[PDB]
């Protein structure tokens, strides 16, 4: 039966002067809004907790996709997060295994996205020049 093409798009977010303390960064960091295009009526953004906000995730950085604005009832979207290293390569990817149902104001993400001590280990190259660069790929689907 006829349907709609999968709508794929991406967003790169650079968080400068990344630090591991509440002062300097605050508990919730928010990205600018993004979408697939100009004619797109949906508005998305990312939100990071540099330290997870519960006991289970306190040793991790958390990362979420938030649907800011949508006119339609709901949106089904599959999403994938990764960290870009200094070569521009994706690393430490974490991906939804199915599409999740989004409504205006709903977020979906990973409270245990990456361990803080792994991020801070300079051997891992994920904070070159104290900059965390995150890359989000989204597929808006009918499924």
């Amino acid at each position: 039966g006829p349907g709609h093409m999968v709508v794929k798009f991406s967003y790169m977010w650079t968080i400068n002067n990344f630090s591991f303390c509440r002062e300097e960064m605050g508990e919730v960091i928010k990205s600018s809004t993004f979408s697939s295009g100009a004619n797109d009526k949906l508005k998305w953004c990312l939100r990071v907790n540099p330290k997870g906000l519960d006991e289970e995730s306190k040793d991790y950085l958390s990362l979420y996709l938030l649907l800011v604005s949508c006119p339609k009832s709901e949106v089904r979207a599959k999403f994938k997060f990764s960290i870009l290293n200094a070569k521009g390569e994706e690393t430490k990817a974490m991906e939804a295994q199915r599409a999740y149902r989004f409504v205006q104001g709903k977020d979906w993400g990973f409270k245990k996205f990456i361990r803080r001590d792994f991020l801070l280990d300079e051997a891992n190259g994920l904070l070159p020049d104290d900059k965390l660069t995150l890359f989000c790929e989204v597929s808006v689907v009918q499924d």
